[PDB]
């Protein structure tokens, strides 16, 4: 379904498998992420990956319950959610690392790309 991007309907305790697609391995050099928008705030960070595969970091919310992955031809990355909340309701954005002027974490170093994913929890 959706509206401006796509919609993603799941109860607490869920899971889902967001995933992004670019052609022709657009994002094999690059660093990749997921950020989020929960309505009001921010945009925050929530996850990021390596070209190499390798080196995953989390938000400290998102920590221990989300993995991110990667295939190797640069074309996906997938965002694997586990143990939704109602806190976790936001609109999901994948997002190429183009600039370099902070950590990995930052959100500012960070391009949304393609279209976003709004996940609503339904406690």
């Amino acid at each position: 379904r959706g509206s401006e991007f796509e919609v993603q309907l799941v109860q607490a305790g869920g899971s889902l498998r967001l995933s992004c697609a670019a052609s022709g391995g657009t994002f094999a050099t690059s660093p990749m992420g997921w950020l989020r928008q929960a309505p009001g705030k921010g945009t925050e960070f929530v996850a990021a990956i390596s070209p190499s595969g390798g080196d995953r970091i989390y938000a400290d919310s998102v920590k221990g319950r989300f993995t991110i992955s990667r295939d190797n031809a640069g074309n996906f990355i997938y965002l694997q959610m586990n143990s939704l909340k109602p806190e976790d309701t936001a609109v999901y954005y994948c997002a190429v690392r183009r600039r370099f002027d902070g950590t990995s974490y930052y959100t500012g170093d960070y391009d949304s790309w393609g279209q976003g994913t709004l996940v609503t929890v339904s406690s």
